[PDB]
């Protein structure tokens, strides 16, 4: 009968703008609030992370769902994955077009098919089978992302992790990818062990950053490798994982980690990663390393 | 200069016939000699796994390339992945249709793009960009696989590791999937850490078996985790990884492992798994526990 925890992240970045910045803070707080409210109410770890990531999908400030970056086609292709710590259940979708909430489709892949990963037109056909509508792809496009893709041609992720009241853990990750990706490019976010991992015997991670690197070191399984070795903190394990990515590959990013026991951290190696957690009636939140707030829950 | 090594596997099942069993053994032996002849000539670990995996794709007796199993729609959809132990270079393709050699596409993903993983139509557009030609899909279909699909719709993989002369390690895995899979179903094969892993600091692995289980435990990455911990032979590291997958998930499968020092093992918890290894002047081969033969290299 354990003390619930939920942690969310809003994606490793560089400098965040002005008006944009209070609102990003506001977003993670509201998604992690919601996911925690799911847990207080007695719902599962899996329920909480889906809810949190689904709100950060619908939120246009974040690169997942609505708000997703564009491919070299000026097109939205999204990846996402969810896992259950109890029995290792998993669900994931890659290169999905015209679906407002991939994390939901992914959880449907988990509960309703004997598989863990569907891609492209097959995940589209499945969305229909599940009774999910496609939306016009223009709906997911914000004008800021057209200018990002214009620039990236001219010149030169959200997640949550939860411990529920019965002690189960789970993670969820959802992305638009990296701006100007080739068509049908798949990052780490739909990939079990890279975009996140969940196992009740250790804990749960959700990662963000340069996807190819995350893939190559199995970043999420790696934080947990370090944590399952006996005498390390979640905070240490996070940094060793992320250290190995930076130093081995020049790969920056971040993750969020919650342990079997309720411990949690949000670490990043890139310039910033908006995050928030909820535990024991307080809500924590930050973007840079030096704006951490605490505040009594609502 | 290290003594080069090369192992291949032909995937594990419930049973194999007797007319096509001598022919299965011949197949893994030939792909192994082919790949190992590349290493003897000064080709890279990566050259040799592409070459052996590509031969096995072309050998119609194996569920990869020509001879790939059928999805629910009686169609062929293929996955493959390849990895460079030296810099963690990786390349992958999922849900690939009408291409003769999915492993060679995956390698062109590694060397020719800034990405690691392409899927579906994106993989296809990348193939046309590379000069590769679609084939009609009927010619990857065997009659054996038309009848499996029906046997399953009524009632109810290949890979390689190398250590080259300069001591680089690598793997390649290619499959047609599992019979009667959902369109767009992605298995462990194109997934780094699950279908295989290669890291010069440890060794390289290629897996086969229950795809969903393989991904949930990150089976290749795990084999290698035990091995990097110390106190373990390659034999033990693979018993534990596979023993865990089976104890935690009832998932059965196999792997081929080669450590950075030249020691290799082939290991399965399925009834059988075809494999061959070449090292020095001798060729090892087998399917079941009591049928390992060691013969002078030709
Ligand atoms: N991991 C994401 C990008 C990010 O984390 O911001 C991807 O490569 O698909
Ligand atoms: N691992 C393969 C199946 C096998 O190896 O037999 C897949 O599920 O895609
Ligand atoms: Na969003
Ligand atoms: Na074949």
């Amino acid at each position: 009968h354990m003390e619930p925890v939920l942690v969310v992240h809003g994606g490793g970045a560089s400098c965040i703008s002005c008006e944009r910045r209070q609102r990003v803070r506001q977003g993670v707080i509201r998604a992690a609030s919601l996911g925690h409210g799911v847990l207080r109410a007695g719902g599962s770890a899996v329920d909480a992370v889906e809810a949190a990531v689904a709100a950060l999908e619908d939120d246009a400030e974040f690169n997942a769902g609505h708000g997703s970056v564009l491919t070299e086609n000026g097109d939205v292709e999204m990846d996402a994955s969810i896992m259950d710590g109890r029995d290792l259940g998993a669900g994931a979708v890659s290169a999905v077009r015209c679906i407002a909430n991939p994390i939901k489709l992914a959880r449907l892949v988990m509960d309703k098919t004997p598989h863990c990963f569907l891609t492209g037109q097959g995940a589209a056909k499945f969305a229909a089978d599940m009774g999910i509508s496609e939306i016009p792809g223009e709906q997911l496009v914000t004008e800021r992302n057209r200018k990002r893709l214009e620039k990236e041609r001219q010149e030169k992720t959200v997640g949550a992790v939860a411990l529920d009241c019965k002690g189960n853990v789970a993670y969820a990750t959802s992305t638009g990818g990296i701006v100007n990706k080739m068509t049908g490019r798949v990052g780490d976010s739909p990939c079990i062990g890279s975009g996140g991992y969940a196992d009740n015997s250790i804990g749960a991670v959700s990662t963000t950053g340069h996807g190819e690197s995350i893939l190559k070191v199995n970043l999420a399984r790696l934080a947990l490798f370090h944590l399952e070795q006996g005498g390390k903190t979640v905070d240490e394990a996070a940094d060793l994982a992320l250290g190995y990515m930076k130093s081995r590959l020049k790969g920056l990013g971040g993750l969020i980690l919650v342990s079997r026991t309720g411990e949690w951290v949000a670490k990043w190696t890139s310039t910033s990663m908006p995050w928030a957690a909820v535990k024991g009636g307080k809500v924590h939140a930050g973007i840079d390393l030096n704006d951490t707030t605490v505040t009594d829950l609502c």
